[PDB]
């Protein structure tokens, strides 16, 4: 159908989610830049639909953390999450979509917006909140393998899928586990969604980019980036090794599953065919810019093999000597 611009959409409730994505991607995301704000809008549809237990309730993927932002901006796990919702909260005042709808809308638009990245499938038509998430539901980067993976299976997630999911970690950075340091990113490439992050999370530590004495961070192996001890040991454990790996220099892998394990996070505590398919607003993405690599200065004995069942892939290095890394843009 032909909206009320002349932009095209299969189905025609769709067309409302134009006026939104301008609105969007000019006012929230720097003109379609893949920075901060898009980053924390992808952390944002995580820990919004991720407040899913079979156990302990919730409604996962509901804009709860927008509607009782009271309560769950204020859990430990949602450190710093407070800062996107205020900066969204207005956006869902303005329009007219439920709060549930626009952060994974937002979301979608985020990724779409970096080199590499991809149309994560997008349903409309998700009903208000009608509960707060209980807490101790968002994974938080001090937890035991075990422990995270249990919570993810809760959820509806086996363990390679966590994998998948964490492919989101290629182009993010961290502002609370270190503050002195906020903008630190996980890998060398917060705008590239690439395989640079499960590369680099599989090397020996070197250093601590800030301080040493932080909860739920692993020795980093490049100044300017961080390491989650969440990724540390995910990276490494038999369950998740050689999943892990198999998503180095690998782009086809890491899009398709992110796009399509995103598509069932997105969809937490809702009925598929109840929604209404609008995917095909969401923007193309660029194409994957750079190609994989191991940092410059390093080589493949500072490599960690985890799995055992295939070798790490013969990468080259970058020429030259070992760089930094250049923070996220912010604050
Ligand atoms: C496996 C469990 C996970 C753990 C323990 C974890 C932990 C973390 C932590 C500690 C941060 C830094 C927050 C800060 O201090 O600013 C972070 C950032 C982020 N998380 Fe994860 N995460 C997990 C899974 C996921 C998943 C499945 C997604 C998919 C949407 C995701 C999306 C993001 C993004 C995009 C950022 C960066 C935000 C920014 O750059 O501002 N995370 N995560
Ligand atoms: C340091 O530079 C090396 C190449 O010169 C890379 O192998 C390292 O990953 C690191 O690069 C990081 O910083 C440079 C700027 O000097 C960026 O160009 C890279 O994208 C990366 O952020
Ligand atoms: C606002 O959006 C809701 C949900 O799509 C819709 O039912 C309602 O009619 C809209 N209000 C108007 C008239 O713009
Ligand atoms: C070794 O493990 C790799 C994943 O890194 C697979 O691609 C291969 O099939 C074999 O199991
Ligand atoms: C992204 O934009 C391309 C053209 O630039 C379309 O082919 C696609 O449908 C999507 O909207
Ligand atoms: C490495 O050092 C560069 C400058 O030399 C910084 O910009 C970066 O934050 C990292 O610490
Ligand atoms: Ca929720
Ligand atoms: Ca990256
Ligand atoms: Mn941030």
């Amino acid at each position: 159908a032909t909206c009320d611009d002349g932009r095209t959409t299969a189905n025609a409730a769709c067309c409302i989610l134009f006026p939104i994505l301008d609105d969007i991607q000019e006012n929230l995301f720097d003109g379609a830049q893949c920075g901060e704000e898009v980053h924390e809008s992808l952390r944002l549809t995580f820990h919004d639909a991720i407040g899913f237990s079979p156990t302990l309730g919730g409604g996962g993927a509901d804009g709860s953390i927008i509607a009782f932002d009271t309560i769950e901006t204020n859990f430990p796990a949602n450190a710093g999450i407070d800062e996107i919702v205020s900066a969204q909260k207005p956006f869902v005042a303005k329009h007219n979509i439920s709060a549930g709808d626009f952060i994974q809308f937002a979301g979608a638009v985020g990724v779409s917006n970096c080199p590499g990245g991809v149309r994560i499938p997008f349903f409309l038509g998700r009903p208000d909140a009608v509960a707060a998430s209980p807490d101790h539901l968002v994974p938080e980067p001090f937890d035991s393998v075990d422990s995270i993976l249990a919570r993810m299976g809760d959820a509806g997630f086996s363990p390679v899928e966590v994998v998948w999911l964490l492919a989101s970690h290629s182009i993010a950075a961290a502002d609370k586990v270190d503050p002195s340091i906020p903008g630190t990113p996980f890998d060398s490439t917060p705008g590239v969604f690439d395989s640079q992050f499960f590369i680099e999370t599989q090397l020996k530590g070197r250093l601590f980019p800030g301080t040493a004495d932080n909860k739920g961070e692993a020795q980093s192996p490049l100044q300017g980036e961080i390491r989650l001890q969440s990724d540390h040991l995910l990276a490494r454990d038999p369950q998740t090794a050689c999943e892990w790996q198999s998503m180095v220099n690998n782009q086809p892998k890491i899009q398709n599953r992110f796009a399509a394990t995103m598509s069932k996070m997105a969809l937490l505590g809702q009925d598929k065919t109840k929604l209404i398919d609008c995917s095909d607003v969401i923007p193309t993405p660029p194409a994957l810019v750079g190609a994989a690599h191991l940092p410059a200065g390093f080589s493949l004995s500072d490599v960690e093999q985890a799995c055992a069942a295939t070798p790490f892939p013969a990468l080259t290095a970058d020429p030259g000597p070992v760089t930094s890394v250049p923070p996220v843009p912010g604050s």
